[PDB]
Parts: C-alpha cells; structure tokens; sequence
C-alpha cells in the first residue's frame, strides 16, 4: 500500500506540492494535507507513515522518528511566515497578554525564548486560532505562522500600522544562526519495516524540492491567480525560504534544542537520527 | 479569487487522469476532492463542488442545472471491465432472485436493471448495500458492482471462485451495437455563468491532462502496479479499454439510454444535454 504522507497546507510547501505533482510522485503517496500541528500529532500516533514534523514535536519524539536529510522548512535570516505582531515595543510586553496561534508549536516556543531570554519580558500567554483581527482586539501581541503570518507581515501589518517582527530575523540577530522550523521524518517502525519505500520517498521529496526551485517562477505565477499575494511577493517568499537541511542547519537545531530543552520536555543534547543511505 | 472546487472519482478509471492533472500542474489550480461517484454527484448538485464528474443518471436528472464538458467522459465501446454483474446462476434464472446493487453506483445499476428487465426478461428482488463481493455472494444470487470492486471481481475474484462475470458495457454493446457513457464532466450552471473563463480553462486543462495520460499510460500502469492488486498488464489493458471520448457517437448512446430509462428514472426521455460552448 502507498505510504501515508503528510503535507503542510501552507504556502511554504506549495512549490514542493508542485514538484510532487509534476514528477508524478503524488501517485506513490496517500497524501494528507493539514496544518503542521495536526500533521505532527497524526504521524506521532501512527495515522501517517512519513511527513513534516514541526521541530519541537520532532525533538519530543526523536527516539521514534528518523529525519530526512537535505530537506526541511527553514530560513537564514527572515522567514516572512513566522512573525510577532505587536501594538507596542517588545520590551513593553512584560505581564501583557500575548496570543499564540494554535497551528504552531516551534515558532511559538521560539517567540517565547526570544521574549524571555533576549528581551526579558514575561507576558501572559494563551492559545487561540490564528486570526490577527480577533487577537489584536483581545491581546497586545500575537505569534502567527503559515499564511496567517505572511498575510499579517505583507498586508494586514503595513495596512494598519502594526509592528511585525520576523522570528527568523530575530533569531539571526540573536545568534547569527539560521533556523529550522520543521523537518521531514518517517516513523521508526515504518522505516524499519519498509526501508526501501522510505528511501524512495526521501529521494522523491528531494527531486520534487529540486524541481520546485528550478520552476519557482512558474509556481508563483500560477499561485498568484488564487492567493492574496501577487507573483513578486510569492516568488520572494518561495526564494527566501531555505529548504536545505545539512550541517549548518543541524547546528541551528542543536543550539535551539539546548536553549529550550530543559523547559520544553526533551534533553538539551537530544539526538536527531538521520535516514542512512544504502 | 478562489480555486474552483473540483471533484475526482477515486476509482482506478480516473487514476491516469489524476496523473495527467499532476504532471501538467493543473492540480494546483484546483481544490480537489476525491470520493466515490455517487457522493461526488450529490456534492456538485447541492453546491459543495463547482466542477466534477457526474454519473450519467444523476446528470440527466439535473440536466437543467448542469453544463457538460465536451470531448471527455468515462465510457466504453464494448467491454468496460469495471462495470459487471457477478452471478452464481445464469442471467435468465434471476427472476424473483436476490440481486445486490452496489451503493457506489447510479448509472451502471440502472443499466443492469434495464438489461435484466428488457433484454433477459427477469424481475429480481433488488436491494442496495455497500460494495463487498464476499458479502454479496453469500447473501444474494447476483451483484452489480462498479469501480475497483468490479475490476477485482472481473479480473481476480471471479475466476478464483468460478463465478460468472458479465461485462455491462459488452451486454449493452450486444444489445444495441452502441458504446456507453457512465459518467460525464460538468460544471454547475451558476458557476459556469459566473466564471465562464475558469470553467473553460478547467475544461481545456482536463482535455490536456486526459491526452497526456493516454500518451504516458505505460508509466501510469507501471507506477500503479506497485500498489494495486492488479499487475501492470491488467492495468494497462483497463486504461486502454476505457473510452474517454465524448462526441457525437457518445452522445448518441446517451440519448438512446435516456429514452429507454427516462420515464422510469426521473428525467424526460427527451432530456437535453447542454454542452460547454467554445469561444467564437
Ligand atoms: C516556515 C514556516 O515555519 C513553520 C513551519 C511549520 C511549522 C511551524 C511551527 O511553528 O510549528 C513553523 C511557516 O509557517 O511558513
Ligand atoms: C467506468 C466505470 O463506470 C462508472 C463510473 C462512474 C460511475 C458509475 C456509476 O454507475 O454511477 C459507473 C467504473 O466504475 O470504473
């Protein structure tokens, strides 16, 4: 039977979806599209065999997952789709209410780490669906990912004079490091039961990622007919995202794990098992 | 501006078309929904979809509210392989017998009833149930199946358990000498009039995807053979036996079928099939 594969419905993986379709890879998958927190729960509990895992959930389940090398959802500098929208400066958020988008697990933890250990504020956090308008009427700041964040950063922010802090840029300023928000991984039991299929799926993901980068202009032009963003914005977003996952990216994962591990539920020296090649 | 909500039959008959939609990138212009043909018909008719496949009987019941796509359909000229009657006794011995009808079907089940009533002259006790040959064959004397269940019964379960499998396309061909159309592609009338361009663009993309799927049918069969119960040769045979044309000879078959079942199925015998007009 076809491997059950997850796919983030956000725009960040729309070019990858293009690559999976153009190559015919989709027809080897039983694909499930959803938000990253749902896809992580599904893979961890066994409703999926392979799929994207938000980094915090992967590190909490590192013993049961095998990450795919050379592909991830990340950035080196700004990421555009992970932001803090605030009505006041970040240093004035201590004791204030900050809304956390329900879809996120890694970016919200990154935002909490930055606000606590870089800016030194301790706000009262709460979780709610990602809706800027609603969040801005009930809290002083909001952490968003996905299309909601890109909409807040490129449209709603400038239109209503709200500060939009790029979480990738804040992490780059703080540490000089890139960041990895999500990785691709297979369940350990599936990887050991089907080593061949796991490798073929991994190789197909790399091939689809490679083609999407070569055809990024075609992806942006097509998506521009249906999204709120124009072709230039989408092409910039697709090219600003960093889909590599090598030594410099793993270094960023290691440092992030060290800083949040003791207060998030996984060891500071947690090990990331990578899928070995034949 | 939002992507058109497009249906797609999950059966193997439209797997090559899905390959074509993916390879061309057309999928990324769609909000695609995969399901069985009876659900996809309900969804489009009630407004949950904008464009999609409609089993012919349901299309004719709603012909005033739908606009059929020319030059693409799910049909056959002779055997169709995926629409069959599986019977433990000869067809002429089914009078008063139990015949199970697969819930997934609307057109083939009506075709089977038409053939059994007006060609073979039997009047069995029909009942509808989920498509499960094992269950049907232990509980009824015959069963009408479509989709992967029918193809499995025709190519695998049938010969394995010594059961007669009558191809519904072939029976219709023997009876009338005509091809048959089981499902058509159509847009909601309100959507076609609100978005004529998108409707035409979707129609043209379906034709392009259909054309490419026929050119690369070998690659489709080879890939699908890794995951399905059927081998590559069987899949390639099925994909090439299916007839995806929808022109004058196919509409002629629809007209004749509508005339024979219309008075007893819920649409006029003289029902009109509105085709999407091309730009001048
Ligand atoms: C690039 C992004 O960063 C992500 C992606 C997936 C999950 C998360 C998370 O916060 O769990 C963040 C984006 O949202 O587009
Ligand atoms: C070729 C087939 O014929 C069909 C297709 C779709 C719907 C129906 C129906 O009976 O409603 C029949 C197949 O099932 O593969």
């Amino acid at each position: 039977t076809r491997p059950r594969v997850g796919h983030i419905q956000f725009l960040n993986c729309l070019p990858l979806y293009w690559g999976l379709a153009r190559t015919g890879t989709l027809l080897d998958f039983e694909l499930t599209k959803d938000t990253p927190e749902k896809l992580s729960e599904q893979l961890v509990r066994g409703d999926l065999d392979i799929g994207p895992v938000t980094l915090v959930e992967f590190l909490k389940n590192a013993d049961d997952l095998v990450a795919f090398p050379d592909i991830a959802v990340g950035c080196d500098g700004p990421v555009m789709s992970c932001v803090i929208v605030s009505q006041v400066p970040l240093d004035r958020l201590d004791g204030a209410r900050v809304a956390l988008g329900s879809t996120s697990r890694t970016s919200v933890r990154l935002a909490q780490l930055l606000l606590s250990e870089r800016f030194g504020v301790q706000p009262d956090y709460y979780t709610c669906p990602p809706d800027l308008s609603l969040m801005m009427q009930e809290a002083d700041a909001a952490v968003l990912i996905g299309d909601a964040a890109l909409r807040a950063n490129m449209i709603d922010g400038p239109r209503y004079g709200l500060d939009v802090h790029d979480l990738g840029a804040l992490w780059k300023e703080w540490t000089g490091l890139p960041f990895v928000f999500a990785v691709w991984a297979a369940r350990r039991d599936y990887a050991e039961r089907e080593p061949v299929i796991t490798r073929k799926v991994h190789e197909a993901f790399l091939a689809s990622r490679n083609l999407s980068l070569e055809e990024v202009e075609k992806v942006a032009e097509q998506a521009a007919r249906w999204e709120a963003f124009d072709e230039d914005t989408l092409a910039k977003f697709f090219t600003t995202l960093d889909f590599r996952f090598g030594a410099p990216q793993l270094e960023a994962v290691t440092e992030f794990a060290r800083r949040v591990g003791p207060t998030t539920g996984f060891p500071a020296d947690v090990k990331v098992e990578l899928l070995k090649p034949l």
